């Protein structure tokens, strides 16, 4: 039931990617980017309880994914210095929005699924 | 269930919903003789497809028929059908979810392997 | 001007992936798919000069890109056997067909740029 | 040719992504992000003369894609507000790079290919 949640997968071990951190933001009136939650990967890639519906209002979200943590605790030299996903929520009535990236050290990729 | 396809829609931001998906065994004659079928469900998911007692080692085609599901969308695709090819079981049983996300004129698949 | 391209690059070390074996079949009137060309990338990672423009015909063909060999050379065990890309050619007119991978051990991605001469 | 190029592709129409605003970023010493560079994408979704190689110094870019602006004038709502690419350049020499991203509506893949000259 929560209204965002994370999905991160290792495209080179073929295993959900595990204990990755993520920060969320919210952009401020002055446009910038004021904390909104945090959380690590569980055991099964994926991030729950970041918050609820109430805290989750309309905005515009940012979703940091640390990246360039998560490859060097593997000793693995990577590119981005993290994966962030810029995008409105919440624009048109409340949705739940899951955010799944898939990662390599020189490439990633990131969908959105997006329901009622 | 040993063995999951989840299909992803990169263009409406969805899980794909009745998407065909055919699985075959390489045979001795190298001729793919059929295995499992089914569609994904609501949420994309092929569940059930076999079981661990008759899913031994091999060879495994997983066949997303893509071309079909973009018709049905009034989109022209370009790829005939999006197909996996996977060796399976060949160091012990495992726990095996095939993973595609689909665009008019690309795709890219993914694996995550699970030791049970 | 050669209407076929393939292109493949490394989703790992982020560099164009060499000496990839392309190979490219037609399907036939009985259902199986007949050898058309073959070759392997380039340095850059690129296969041109497949065939000619004439030869190139309409039908169904099929581009193969045995990324086993080559995840397998690099020392890495990889989870596909090969990335198979089929597609319809010249459905309605003669077209120049470039084919892009992007190649991970586990995942792959794959697209097409298609333009009229 | 130059050390930093853009590539950009369109994943609905297998067609390259034309006249598509590409900012890049240096972060300063505050920790703040100054401009950079910026161009719109050639017939081929190229960027070329974006920088050259003393101007090009070692920093933390940030590669600003502005995908929204793309899709909306296709007619498409999109899901993220641009595609956004934060790397560190030439912390061991200069190097040439090239990103390359592929456009969905509500999806994205970004990959590098980073060549030593």
């Amino acid at each position: 039931k929560c209204p965002l949640m994370v999905k991160v997968l290792d495209a080179v071990r073929g295993s959900p990617a595990i204990n990755v951190a993520v920060h969320v933001f919210r952009k401020a009136a002055d446009d910038t980017w004021e904390p909104f939650a945090s959380g690590k990967t569980s055991e099964s890639g994926e991030l729950h309880g970041l918050t609820t519906e109430e805290e989750f209002v309309e905005g515009i979200y940012k979703v940091e994914i640390d990246t360039k943590s998560y490859w060097k605790a593997l000793g693995i030299s990577p590119f981005h210095e993290h994966a962030e996903v810029v995008f409105t929520a919440n624009d048109s009535g409340p949705r739940r929005y899951t955010i799944a990236a898939l990662l390599s050290p020189y490439s990633y990729s990131t969908t959105a699924v997006v329901t009622n």
